[PDB]
């Protein structure tokens, strides 16, 4: 596996034209304020392609 | 996408029987060390299903 190629998987909202997003912030799934920690309905934005 | 299923990808060394590791720590895959940030062949050990 190569998992040095990575994609944004969560969003809030679509990307606007020649719009690039490097931001790390840990996107909430649910009603819960989980405070940047992965878990339960927290997810990480970036997934490897492996 | 249902990614609160999550699997164990990355480990040093392979499990005894029945046993379980519910670590956390970043799976240094390179020279480099990886201080507890992803990045560049540092990964995340646990990656969900979707």
């Amino acid at each position: 596996g190569n998992y040095n190629y990575r994609y944004r998987l969560f969003r809030k909202s679509n990307l606007k034209p020649f719009e690039r997003d490097i931001s790390t912030e840990i996107y909430q799934a649910g009603s819960t304020p989980c405070n940047g920690v992965i878990g339960f309905n927290c997810y990480f934005p970036l997934q490897s392609y492996g």
